[PDB]
């Protein structure tokens, strides 16, 4: 059981400051970043011990499908307003390697990027207001997993 | 069950922006930051929707004490992994959670990002909640912090 990390095109360099540390905060194996708009060095400033996720372990790819390489199962996530819950987690993934894909904090993922998943995840919250910011929905599902 | 977020002297305005957000996300009842130092004007851009939590749901108290009055249970927190001593009869996991604040108005207590909460302000809480995390490196920035306890208070 491996996790990578794929968080595509993210634009707030404290977003992916934030993540690089959650990637170290939970112990989750692989880290890529497709085409990011954030300036990274700036998010350096946001990563506290996650400076290191961020330059030894973050990988960069222009395009998805080489984020996606070489594992068995990928799950994307997107808020009910736009399936499984994390419960459901443990059963699917158990003796896998699978990506956990997020997508932009303007826009969320392409038709592409859904449709190359297995499963998209919702995290429960308020109805009227679903949508939650992208590096604390990432910590929520790593989280999760870190339960599991 | 009721609850009241408190969030002790914040100095980031993005993690304040980001609290209020999951404010209105995960439905708390009260808010309460004690003695903020982040400019709260700023803080409202981060703040997605939780904009109008700021504006007018917020409560600001220049003392601890006033922020933790007329509730039944307070519930510090901290990413001491292995506390050891004293602190270890009031620490707990969020497995606990459920159990405990049943029936009950509860005040989740988060620190600063600098420094996290003294140890007199453990010392006039009830438990010490520590969120599992990688031993090693398990201490959290703030708001994510408050996102997977209101997630996890969500659930219930
Ligand atoms: N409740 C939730 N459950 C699961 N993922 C969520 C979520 N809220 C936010 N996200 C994650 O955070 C990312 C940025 S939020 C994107 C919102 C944007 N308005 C849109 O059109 O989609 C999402 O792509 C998803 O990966
Ligand atoms: N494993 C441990 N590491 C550090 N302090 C611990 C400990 N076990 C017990 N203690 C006690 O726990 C107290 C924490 S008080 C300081 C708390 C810190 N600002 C925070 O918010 O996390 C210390 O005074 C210390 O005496
Ligand atoms: N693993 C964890 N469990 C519980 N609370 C955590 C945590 N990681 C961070 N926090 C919360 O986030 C706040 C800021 S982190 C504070 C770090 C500070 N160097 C210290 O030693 O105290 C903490 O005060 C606590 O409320």
């Amino acid at each position: 059981m491996t996790i990578r990390l794929v968080i595509v095109e993210p634009e707030g360099a404290y977003n992916l400051g934030f993540i690089a540390r959650l990637v170290k905060n939970f112990l989750i194996d692989e880290f890529y970043v497709v085409n990011p708009k954030a300036d990274i060095n700036e998010a350096i400033k946001f990563s506290a011990k996650g400076s290191e996720v961020i330059e030894k372990m973050m990988k960069i790819t222009n395009n998805f499908d080489d984020a996606i390489r070489d594992v068995d199962l990928k799950i994307a996530t997107s808020s009910i307003a736009d399936s499984i819950r994390p419960i459901d987690l443990e059963r699917l993934i158990k003796d896998k390697k699978v990506a956990f894909i997020f997508g932009r904090e303007s826009v969320g993922l392409t038709r592409e990027e859904i449709a190359k998943s297995d499963f998209l995840l919702f995290i429960p919250a308020n109805p009227e207001y679903p949508v939650l910011n992208l590096s604390h929905a990432v910590g929520i599902v790593l989280y999760e997993l870190w339960r599991n």
